[PDB]
């Protein structure tokens, strides 16, 4: 059985001529103003917030032409103040299909306490991240759905609820969502039911994303695991802007960059990573210069990185997927 094939796995790479359709077939102000700003409010758990958003979500996929299958797992836990609710979103194209490319975000915000009309709204930490994943099965809708035959192998979108800690960051006090979709993830199998292969086991990569849109960032690559891929975004970072799909961009600073190995930082992705799941973790290191500040705004956000950023992935996620 397959669940040892996933650790095969390499990707095809296209040519220019397509290379350029969709370096072309991508629009970082259509993604400002359909998919993001309408997010840059407060969406950190049991508020009106974290629905705007959430429900915003939904048909943002659905409306689509290609496949998409949508899952809002929901439950009550322990916060510092209570039992507040929590609702990981997930979107799904083949859930038949058992293994899976799937990128995830974090889809709430900071709560921050209320002194004044000035609160959080957290633009690279992180609604740009949701934005681009969410651009990401727009521009490359068709190619999406053009795979209905139906090896097993597709598209898993994931929006965790509760990225952050209240009061004060815990093993305890943190990542709500993340845990509560692991044990979830592991109970469950798919073949339903194949015996000793439950949801955890399809999990092809995870490019888990946060801290996203700064100006001049650097991602390093923690697992070896999965560098072997990190070697792709070395890789697709440089065929391209060599043909200048690439805009207020040198390669003499490049943040796709290979020294920062086995490094200590704690996303939604721990968890993961550790029923020995390979994950990818991206997030402008050091954080962005604003961080958490109140500052954590549209102001200091810069299109350019995004987008080009933007592109590049919408390859890498063909490329895997044999397209
Ligand atoms: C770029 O790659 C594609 C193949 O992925 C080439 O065009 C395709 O070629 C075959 C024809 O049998 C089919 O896969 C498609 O019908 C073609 N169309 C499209 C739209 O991709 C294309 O010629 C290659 N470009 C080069 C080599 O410059
Ligand atoms: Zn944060």
């Amino acid at each position: 059985a397959w669940t040892q094939e996933k650790n095969h796995h390499q990707p095809a790479h296209l040519n220019s001529s397509s290379l350029q359709q969709v370096a072309e077939g991508t629009s970082i102000s259509e993604m400002w103003q359909n998919d993001l700003r309408p997010l840059l409010i407060e969406r950190y758990p049991g508020s009106p917030g974290s629905y705007s958003a959430r429900q915003h979500i939904m048909q943002r996929i659905q409306r689509l032409q290609a496949e998409w299958v949508v899952e809002v797992d929901t439950f009550l836990s322990r916060t510092p103040y209570g039992y507040r609710s929590f609702s990981n979103i997930i979107s799904t194209l083949n859930p038949e299909a058992k293994r899976h490319l799937v990128l995830a975000c974090h889809y709430d915000s900071k709560y921050f306490p209320r002194w004044d009309s000035r609160v959080f709204v957290g633009a690279t930490d992180s609604a740009v991240p949701c934005a681009m994943m969410l651009e990401l099965a727009r521009a490359l809708d068709k190619k999406l759905h053009s795979l209905k035959d139906v090896p097993d192998l597709s598209l898993r979108l994931i929006f965790f609820d509760g990225e952050e800690a209240f009061h004060h960051w815990s093993p305890q006090d943190s990542l709500y969502g993340s845990r509560h979709l692991a044990q979830k993830m592991a109970s469950s199998p798919h073949p339903p039911g194949s015996r000793g292969t439950n949801q955890l086991d399809g999990m092809d990569l995870l490019v888990l994303l946060d801290l996203i849109g700064a100006a001049n960032p650097t991602f390093p690559n923690f697992f070896p695991k999965t560098t072997r891929w990190f070697n792709r975004l070395q890789a697709i970072e440089k065929e391209l802007y060599e043909l200048g799909l690439l805009k207020d961009h040198s390669l003499e600073r490049k943040y796709f960059q290979n020294f920062g190995y086995g490094n200590i930082i704690q996303d939604d992705h721990i968890p993961f990573l550790r029923k020995g799941v390979p994950v990818l973790h991206l997030i402008a290191s050091p954080f962005p210069e604003v961080w958490h500040t109140m500052d954590d705004n549209e102001e200091n956000l810069h299109a350019s990185t995004i987008d080009n950023l933007n592109k590049i992935i919408q390859v890498f996620v063909l490329e895997y997927l044999h397209l």
